[PDB]
């Protein structure tokens, strides 16, 4: 039994983390084949960041202005290029530890694992979720730029995030591996803020499904509700509106458990209206929204008696 | 900024996970050099898990039935012994991916990362804590036996746990890498009752220091209490007694935040008697006791490996 917020084994990503130094700035880079991917603001100074002209500043830089370090081995940059907000550095030797990979762009509400790195070396791994405001509630410090987010399916590592900056509220923003930011954010020292964040309602119900599988069931009631009568009650507590695809994606869990989707929503309303009465669901006094229904199936397993 | 329940990088441990198949029973092994560590009940069938005479069942076991596989390669076992509750198979090929390692036994209250494996393939990594009742609140399915726990210091992987069994309440019991079970448990799928689980007090205090660093300081009071009067309220709330050795460990955290160790104990006494009044500390309305003082310094400093 048991249920934990679980990350993927970070082995295949550690074999691709290098150290990129341009001038006085040092962040992390992703070494795949003979290319090193890193945030493009590595070429800027603290004064350039207030209004960077990335095309001009990259024109001035040369190949020998980029020190790529794979631990103690110097990596020779034989060409530099740019793609949106990601700098691509061609090197002489291909990474022998390159895994089967693919670049993907996730949707808000999904989950992935972050390998926090500093100076090219890993510090830890945790499980994140792309929030509806296209931010992540990560754990990053100075020098953590270049850290990547990923999901591992079978043997393929689906890279989906590259850290870039932290917002005034302490949350984090980044890009996909093709250089496109998640949200309305830019890599410029300008006034920026995360939008209003809504709770991922489809994830909260999958979390409540995992609790019934794991024995916790005090929140279950005998009453019911309708979708419209639920979609409006949740807006007072700032939850995402439950779409039909959200009710449908909670299907495999509904069959594994035997509690229809509309029945689980009713128990959620009582917990938002009258609180949890000080009790705990899976050891959490709050309602968790960073488990996708796929993560619940991947961990709780469970069978469906067709 | 930010603060997450963060697990160690599992790279140096994945390259050590192999598969061990004896009979129809298959679990995971730990390949270090030319020795494969795994729970000894790989010799047991699912029916012989009630009360097995392991030494007798091992006397009738053979090396050619001991299958060890790393990926596609099959490892040839040249010998086998038994240390307490752990099988030690001797294979021919030394593990080339062997990291600098060490075997340690941890105390109640310490943390470590668990690498859940199935059929020798790692599947997930998460941070866990050795509970005071010597159990762990882990996530294990059928086939997770042999999954190991570990910490990392410098380049040395400090192995400290090996999964063996699941208990009735859902908690899990295991041994160190020398075979000795943690707590009053045995490798027998019988009625084993985990004792009363108390709360790790020093880990909650360290978790409060991380809250002050990350902009959560409403619970900080001006009152002060003694170490004796602090344990008074703790015993009535099922918390471990805070010894002087705990105060000295919280020293570096006390210096960084300019808050006295006992001043934080006064902030904790109010949170125990009066709750938190619908407030959340670091995004949690419950006191988190699975963050050691080192774990707070490790995350808030960006310590790498």
């Amino acid at each position: 039994s048991g249920f934990r917020k679980m990350a993927f084994p970070s082995g295949k990503v550690e074999g691709c983390m290098v150290q990129v130094t341009c001038g006085t700035t040092t962040l992390n880079g992703l070494w795949l084949d003979d290319v090193v991917y890193c945030p493009r603001h590595v070429i800027c100074t603290s004064e350039d960041m207030f209004n960077p002209n990335y095309e001009d500043l990259l024109i001035r830089k040369s190949n020998h202005n980029f020190l790529v370090q794979a631990g103690n081995v110097q990596l020779r940059v034989i060409g530099h290029s740019m793609q949106n907000c990601v700098l691509k550095l061609k090197v002489d030797t291909a990474n022998p530890k390159t895994p089967k990979y693919k670049f993907v762009r996730i949707q808000p509400g999904q989950t992935f694992s972050v390998l926090a790195c500093y100076n090219g070396s890993p510090s830890g791994v945790y499980q994140c979720a792309m929030r509806p405001n296209f931010t992540i509630k990560g754990s990053f410090l100075n020098g953590s730029c270049g850290s990547v987010g990923f999901n591992i399916d079978y043997d393929c590592v689906s890279f989906c995030y590259m850290h870039h900056m932290e917002l005034p509220t302490g949350v984090h923003a980044g890009t996909d591996l093709e250089g496109n930011f998640y949200g309305p954010f830019v890599d410029r020292q300008t006034a920026q803020a995360a939008g209003t964040d809504t709770t991922i309602t489809v994830n909260v119900l999958a979390w409540l499904y995992a609790a019934v599988i794991n024995g916790d069931r005090w929140f279950l009631n005998r009453f019911t509700t309708t979708l419209n009568d639920f979609n409006l009650v949740a807006m007072k507590y700032n939850y995402e509106p439950l779409t039909q695809d959200h009710v449908d994606i909670l299907g495999p869990l509904s069959a594994q458990t035997g509690i229809a989707v509309l029945d689980m929503c009713a128990s959620l309303k009582e917990l938002l209206q009258n609180g949890m009465n000080g009790r705990t669901i899976l050891g959490s006094a709050l309602l968790e929204d960073e488990f996708t229904p796929f993560d619940v199936v991947r961990q709780c397993s469970g069978v469906t008696f067709q």
